[PDB]
């Protein structure tokens, strides 16, 4: 069956790690070890057509660029997360874009943009200056919340449909 090979990034702390355990396993985790890189598999049903995904958690810029730039080599699509409470995330989406589109030697990547913790009252980042960023690159845009599941399906498979659709 059809294998999808997924790479999910952004700033330490924005919920990468809780996103991935929340899509595989479906709990919220208080904590995962941040330094950690794991990959994880899980069987899906997404628009009738029954598929592997292979979802990559990316602990960072801590570690050989060797690493860093196998994954983005590998993987077919990539979760760009940020957090709503957190403008620096939001400024940093760029960067990973720009390190993926280099590696990939490519100006059209599989992408979506996901503005996680959005159970938080606390925002500091809106919607509409997030669908703005999301719109100039042509990719989706998804808020998450790992804590209450909201939209973390919709994320994934979202990414998935624009691998299909690439
Ligand atoms: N309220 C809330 N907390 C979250 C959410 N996602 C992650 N967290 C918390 O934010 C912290 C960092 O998340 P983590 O998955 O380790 O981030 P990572 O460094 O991107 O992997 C942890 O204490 C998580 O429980 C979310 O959607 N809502
Ligand atoms: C907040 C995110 C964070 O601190 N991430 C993080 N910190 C330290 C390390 C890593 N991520 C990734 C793994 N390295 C160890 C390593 C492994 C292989 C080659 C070089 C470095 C530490
Ligand atoms: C994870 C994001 C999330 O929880 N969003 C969200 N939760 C609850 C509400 C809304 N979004 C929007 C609509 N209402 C609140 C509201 C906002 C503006 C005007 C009227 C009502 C519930
Ligand atoms: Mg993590």
């Amino acid at each position: 069956m059809t294998e999808y090979k997924l790479v999910v990034v952004g700033a330490c702390g924005v919920g990468k790690s809780a996103l991935t355990i929340q899509l595989i396993q479906n709990h919220f985790v208080d904590e995962y070890d941040p330094t950690i890189e794991d990959s994880y598999r899980k069987q899906v049903v997404i628009d009738g057509e029954t598929c592997l995904l292979d979802i990559l958690d990316t602990a960072g810029q801590e570690e050989y660029s060797a690493m860093r730039d196998q994954y983005m080599r590998t993987g077919e699509g990539f979760l760009c997360v940020f957090a709503i409470n957190n403008t620096k995330s939001f400024e940093d989406i760029h960067h990973y874009r720009e390190q993926i589109k280099r590696v990939k030697d490519s100006e059209d990547v599989p992408m979506v943009l996901v503005g996680n913790k959005c159970d938080l009252p606390s925002r500091t980042v809106d919607t509409k200056q997030a669908q703005d960023l999301a719109r100039s690159y042509g990719i989706p845009f998804i808020e998450t919340s790992a804590k209450t599941r909201q939209g973390v399906d919709d994320a994934f498979y979202t990414l998935v449909r624009e691998i299909r659709k690439h």
